[PDB]
């Protein structure tokens, strides 16, 4: 069960209190994800729980074959996750971005009917800029990914001033 994996919400501020510490000693990069599975509330509700928990299943795989061991995957809500990138530069958290965002399109399930549901992403990224309160970089990559909504879904934003 891939869904077992998930990191509980509960954990997010010790991790990034963690990973702030080292990012501000070590000098490396460190960035967030917050993804939302576009369409997913319609979807369950078109197609029921059994295809609905399935996307879920096959969504957070896609997560975990494109980060490491030594990054970090929560649910973050009831359609939405959060992938805590260490050591990724910001093209490189973009590009992880984007193969997740691929993968997903890409995917093929069938709906009980027998046609594909399309399923995507919207994603928004954001650098940590070595500030100590990780809710400030929550916030800047949930603003680009509400831009990733309203711009139509499917797609990466990264949050840039």
């Amino acid at each position: 069960d891939v869904l077992t994996k998930l990191l509980n919400r509960r954990f997010l501020p010790t991790i990034f209190k963690r990973e702030i510490a080292h990012a501000n000693r070590t000098g490396t990069p460190l960035s967030v994800l917050i993804i939302d599975v576009d369409k997913f509330k319609e979807i369950n509700d078109t197609w029921g729980h059994n295809t609905g928990d399935e996307i879920l299943r096959k969504v957070s795989q896609a997560f975990y074959d494109n980060v490491r061991s030594s990054d970090y995957v929560f649910r973050y809500g009831g359609d939405e996750f959060i992938i805590v990138l260490t050591e990724a530069s910001e093209n490189e958290t973009l590009r992880t971005a984007e193969r997740i965002r691929s993968r997903v399109e890409k995917t093929k399930l069938k709906a009980a009917n027998g046609e594909d549901i399309a399923l995507s992403l919207s994603i928004g990224a954001a650098m940590f800029n070595g500030h100590p309160d990780y809710e400030r970089l929550i916030q800047i990559a949930d603003e680009a990914l509400y831009i990733a909504k309203r711009r139509g879904r499917n797609r990466v934003e990264l949050w840039k001033a």
